[PDB]
């Protein structure tokens, strides 16, 4: 019957300036492949072997700030346009890594090729092949290596007597990351076995049977194992497990049922019931007069009730933000997830040896988000792309934008005859990064206000452990009938660039606590009251920060200068919602340097270009002369009235239950934290909307009005848009 | 053009079993009424005094756990229907107040009138009048005495002369709560104006006068004004300041500016521009196939997605949820907030001697919702009622309920060649209790596993302080022209009656911690490591529980006899969200014994009927000797295999800033914390949902398919229906 809603078109815009950050274009990585190949002998990556030289990564460097910003602010030149690559060079005695500064972009004469090394606090351009990136090369010769020693007529009888199926139904692997020692110069590795599942459920049906391996140098025929591990036992051969096994004593432990594995399956069993009214379609989330953000979609620069900012894609770590405005003010320069990590902890060689850095397999070079369910069916979808091993890759689907309605209001209140409202819709930026097992879910939140909230949440398939009652219960909970719940920690590093009020700003604390004090106006009378002090963090502490017990304080980023009317500094509060822990573990033997950023809950530093990032790609198997090491980046220098960094994190200390069977789930695996303004303002910043309601009631008539500012709340029709389901193909992007 | 999506009608249904929780109906309390009118001579409150005898208060007095329990579960008889009452006395030669119980109802020749006491730790059921309520009566008294003071016309210059304005133009006021010393046995109460304003903003205009006075006994002609404290000087009587202001060194701090206060408005201004896009209605959630949950409306008892439970109503505090299932099995006997305080720390003898205690106003006594903006447009609305002092209250828009869909799926993975996504539909019961100038924004959000979130978000006006420069600045930021942003804690106790697998269970923790450890299958290698260890909570341990450092616990509430299949104890995690703070405050002369509750995150006591509640309406101005002082629950009982109740705290150190004017918002304002099954099954329990997709893409043929479970996400038609607004009157309740 109703009238249609009214219905509006999405709107585009112009950036004010180029993306300056953002990724290369396909032009510009075959230019770039093209003269690698000229200047180097280069081989296809299908083609090579550890004496090869062969190209991995080729993409954006990005620009240094102050170029950025004269660019941005002061109508200055584009910064110069340049590409980071990585090449494996093989061709001579050693084999390393190398990084090189290809630029500038577009090729021409001016071009050249230079070692690149600015953003390795260890100052090397070259990673050494015994520390280097377990790349597609190096996995395909331990694979072989694997496959020769296991698939022995003696070991196929030894992992069949032992495991309970023969060796075409497991699949054996190594644990990340692999241990060098550079004393001696072996490097060594462990690694497990899984029975194969149809369903990608292998994590959940670990063997407990276990191995340790020799893979020092580049000739593969010197590699061999040193030890095969089962029920806590070592034995240095296949031959001497083979004896140990014939013997009357030899304790084998409980098989995995292969034949009863429903309980690893995610999807709905078409047995079960229905709940009631669950035939009946969950709610859905519309837009009656159509979308209210805006994009320049060559410039990835978006707009949304006075924020502006653009976006960058990396391999890497996936999405980042630059030049994040709110009412024409730069709050924060550059906001980009730099590493996440899972360190187990474990009874057994293969867990108590893992310690991912999930940079190192990729964060962004993962998998399309499923329309209608990843994003809400109103989201806009963005293509984003990177370069690997000789392919590009163009990622369609790759992350979201979406505008919510939150279901509480952003304020309110009811007094003196009227009732003011306002209500709370939200800018959402998501990406989804699933990596190999694991799910995680990224979502920036932008507020009204100025407010700006940084989230995860994970889920997918838990690494487990084979379940031995002798020696597992210390590390995890029986969760199945060989199956421990193995305990790590999820922890993730956050760069956030605020420059609140200019680059030059102070990092502050107002500290609460209780005092007691005697007043003017009753002297002689004590009182047990409570106060707050500003103190100001004058200098790099190497020991980081920790969130106040009791939550008893509040943690600042002030504008050196710039205050408001009441002469408070301009301020933004970094404030920790859940998941505000590190990890646990201090000295790790799988990670002694590599991840150094992860012990504290957050890290403010002077800004520098030549530290760029927390960790690179290239850091989990360097363990002790990595790339890059964070504590490099603590040295004491002065904060007070600097360009600041917060290096902020966010963790989850997993400890898997029946919940996570057959997966973890989103809603309980969370942490986030907020940047909201302090002081910023003379006032909160929200007032100007007309997503707002005024009601007013007349004492005298007894007659009540209603003010909608414009949005005309009558019924009226719409269409429910179907998704659009066939935008998305399974798969990590097409070549 | 296309189909209109498929509607359904709501859905009502019979509740299993009575609500025996219910507020008293209209009759019932009529019944009431007429006894107590014929049994005691009770005169009506409008024409009352201090030695009257008059109503307060008629409720229900709820069924003990083991009769509620025989009811629900074994069909025992119903419970016996009594009343809670409380009257005041004043005829003798003392005045209290005493509750007493009525009953049983309907009234008849078994009914009796008895003292009532049980649940107050104290053991009486006489509030002595020293320590009495802050009633109608008492108000009244105050107010006219206030009056009789500060309006001569020696005062009135004062006022005047000290604050800008005449006294017709400001409102004097006392602050809460009084101070009673049982030594002495003395009253006193300190007090400050406020600028009046036509937009209920008196809080951001207080003037720094303030003064104390006397109040002991009934005779008001005794009561007298002790001192006037202005620029932190102490005057004993209105001559000596007026003699002061008037010598050439008198200091007069700033006044305010009465003129330009639209700094104080919350609604928008008319003459800001619209930000761009602004112009579009916000999204709104739709039910595109209608209503997915029930209920009973006679019983108020809900059902959606294999929950279910009752609710309760109090004027004391609201919402209360009773018998809470979940897959027909309950999970929680009595989910109920207790308590909110909010206790100040100034420079001021006001602020300083503030220390609210809202259930002594009435959390569930206040206003309707706003429709549309206060609960979603999808939601259901339902009428509760109160009576106090000789009127039955009928509150319309009083609570309710609807179905999110979150923003964020439940669970996912993709791996394998197939998509697996869960969607996140929540059930969300609201209520709002604007108490002032504060308006608490109460949400309990149930998921489809069987976890619950319970959270408060709050709003509103501060109260805030005059800003004095010399002696402010260690209690609040100056936050505009001569006003301070005072310090406060906002604490909630919640009464979580968690029964996990029974009444009979076990508390425990798993502790997390690093360890150096050697393994079997590394001789002589020590590795630093994490581990769990399961620590039960044996007995009441007085100091609570505070939640643990950089997260290192998981705190469980476990059946003592039933677990899972693979040995685990059947459990729920008691798991913290923001806001997992208590007092800073340790000994406040404002609340010695009043609040004990507050000094740690969490406390778990042995259930029992007579420790129904951890504070009482009562309980703020008899500081010392409360009716309920929480302490008298921790007396070091065995909690290992008991009935185990836990009270938890939600809570705020709130420094308002910029940000908080002319309003605090909710956004930032948040603190929750979720009940989240932990072993409780052997799986997951939300696979079950139709609202999850299955998508599953073949590598040969190259074909996608998509399972979607019953659910038609093709495009249809509905009509975007407009709020109730109709039902929304100002007020506070129909009388
Ligand atoms: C961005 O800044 C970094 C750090 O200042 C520059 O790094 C220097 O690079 C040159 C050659 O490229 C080296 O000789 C210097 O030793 C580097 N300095 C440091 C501190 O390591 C980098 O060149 C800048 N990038 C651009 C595009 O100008
Ligand atoms: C609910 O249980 C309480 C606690 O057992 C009962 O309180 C007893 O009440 C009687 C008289 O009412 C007193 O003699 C006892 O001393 C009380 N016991 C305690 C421990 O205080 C209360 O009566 C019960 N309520 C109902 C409706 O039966
Ligand atoms: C280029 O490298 C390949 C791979 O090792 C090698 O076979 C070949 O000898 C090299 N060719 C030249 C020009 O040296
Ligand atoms: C393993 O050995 C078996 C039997 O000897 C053989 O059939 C199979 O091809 C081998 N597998 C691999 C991957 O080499
Ligand atoms: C479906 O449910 C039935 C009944 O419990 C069970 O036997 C079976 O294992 C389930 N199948 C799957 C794939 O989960
Ligand atoms: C990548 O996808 C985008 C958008 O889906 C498309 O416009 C672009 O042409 C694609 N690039 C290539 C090289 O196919
Ligand atoms: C009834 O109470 C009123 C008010 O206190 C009082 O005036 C009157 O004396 C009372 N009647 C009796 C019999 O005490
Ligand atoms: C205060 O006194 C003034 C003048 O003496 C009078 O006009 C006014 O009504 C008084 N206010 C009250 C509340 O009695
Ligand atoms: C409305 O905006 C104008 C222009 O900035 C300002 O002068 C005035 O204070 C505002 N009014 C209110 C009620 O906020
Ligand atoms: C209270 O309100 C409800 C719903 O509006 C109504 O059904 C009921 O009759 C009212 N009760 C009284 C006593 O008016
Ligand atoms: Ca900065
Ligand atoms: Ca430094
Ligand atoms: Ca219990
Ligand atoms: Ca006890
Ligand atoms: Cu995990
Ligand atoms: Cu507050």
């Amino acid at each position: 019957a109703s009238a249609e809603c009214v219905s509006n078109e999405n709107v585009e815009i112009e950036a004010p300036k180029t993306n300056i950050w953002t990724s290369l274009a396909k032009e510009e990585v075959q230019e770039v492949l093209d003269l690698l190949h000229s200047t180097y002998n280069i081989t296809e990556v299908t083609k090579a072997d550890f004496f090869s030289n062969y190209v991995l990564w080729i993409e954006t460097l990005k620009p240094n700030k102050t170029e950025a910003l004269t660019y941005l602010d002061e109508d200055g030149d584009l910064p110069p346009r340049n590409a980071r690559t990585v090449v494996y060079f093989g061709e001579g005695e050693e084999g390393y890594f190398e990084e090189l500064k290809v630029g500038p972009l577009p090729v021409s004469d001016e071009t050249t090729i230079e070692p690149l090394s600015f953003y390795n606090t260890n100052g090397k351009s070259k990673l050494p092949f015994e520390v280097g990136h377990l790349d597609r090369i190096k996995s395909a010769a331990k694979s072989s290596f694997l496959n020769k020693n296991l698939n022995t007529t003696i070991m196929r009888d030894v992992l069949e007597g032992l495991i309970g199926v023969p060796y075409e139904d497991m699949g054996c692997h190594s644990a990340a990351p692999q241990l060098h020692d550079p004393a001696t110069g072996a490097t060594v590795d462990y690694g497990t076995c899984n029975i194969n599942t149809e369903n990608d459920a292998e994590n959940l049906v670990p063997t407990g049977f276990f191995f340790k391996f020799d893979m020092t140098g580049r000739d593969v025929s010197q590699w061999k194992m040193l030890e095969y591990i089962y029920n806590n036992k070592v034995y240095t051969s296949a031959e001497e497990l083979y004896e140990a096994m014939q013997k009357d004593d030899f304790v084998t432990l409980p098989k995995i049922d292969v034949d009863n594995l429903d309980w690893t399956v995610i999807q709905r069993n078409d047995s079960a019931p229905i709940r009631h009214l669950d035939d009946r379609k969950s709610p859905r989330l519309v837009e009656p007069e159509g979308r209210r953000w805006a994009y320049d979609g060559e410039e990835e620069y978006f707009s949304w009730m006075d924020w502006g900012f653009y976006t960058s894609w990396s391999r890497d770590t996936g999405i980042s933000f630059y030049d994040i405005t709110f009412k024409g003010e730069r709050i924060v320069y550059e906001l980009s997830l730099q590493e996440l990590i899972a360190e187990y902890g474990s009874d057994d060689p293969f867990n108590q040896h893992t310690f991912y850095s999930d940079i190192s397999y990729g964060v962004g070079n993962r998998f399309s988000l499923v329309p209608g369910y990843d994003c809400p069916a109103t989201a806009g979808y963005f293509t984003t792309d990177t370069f690997e091993y000789d392919e590009f890759y163009n990622r369609t689907l790759s992350y979201c934008v979406f505008e919510n309605q939150e279901d509480y209001s952003l304020l309110r209140h009811t007094g003196a005859s009227y009732s003011a409202i306002t209500q709370n819709p939200t800018l959402n930026v998501r990406f989804i990064s699933t990596i190999g097992n694991y799910d995680y879910n990224f979502l920036y939140k932008f507020f009204l206000d100025g407010t700006l909230e940084v989230s995860v949440r994970a889920a997918g398939y838990i690494q487990a452990g084979y379940w031995n009652p002798e020696t597992s219960a210390p590390y995890g909970l029986k969760i199945h009938d060989v199956l421990s719940g193995s305990f790590h920690d999820h922890v993730l590093n956050y760069k956030v660039d605020l420059d609140v009020g200019g680059t030059k700003n102070r990092a502050s604390k107002y500290v609460m606590k209780d005092v007691d004090v005697e007043y003017p106006w009753a002297p002689g009378t004590v009182y047990n009251t409570k106060q707050i002090a500003r103190e100001v963090l004058e200098k790099e502490d190497f020991n980081g920060i920790n969130w106040p017990e009791n939550g008893q304080g509040i943690l600042l980023i002030e504008s050196a200068e710039e205050t408001n009317s009441f002469g408070n500094p301009r301020a933004y509060n970094i404030m920790p919602g859940g998941g505000g822990v590190h990890r646990i573990v201090k000295n790790s033997r799988s990670g002694p340097e590599t991840q150094n950023w992860a012990r504290s809950n957050l890290f403010l530093t002077k800004h520098k270009d030549e530290e760029l990032r927390s960790s690179t790609a290239l850091n989990t198997n360097a363990l002790y002369d990595p790339p890059v090491n964070f504590n490099a980046f603590l040295d004491d220098e002065s904060l007070d009235g600097e360009d600041i960094v917060a290096w902020v994190n966010l963790g989850l200390h997993h400890l898997p239950n029946s919940n996570d069977l057959p997966n973890t789930i989103f809603s309980t695996a969370h942490a986030s934290f907020m940047l909201t303004p302090f002081n910023y303002f003379d006032s909160e910043n929200s007032r100007d909307t007309t997503q707002q309601v005024f009601y007013t009631y007349d004492d005298e008539t007894e007659e009540s009005n209603w003010e909608f500012y414009g949005n005309d709340w009558s019924s009226c029709g719409l269409e429910v848009p179907e998704p659009n389901f066939e935008d998305y193909t399974y798969g990590r992007g097409t070549r």
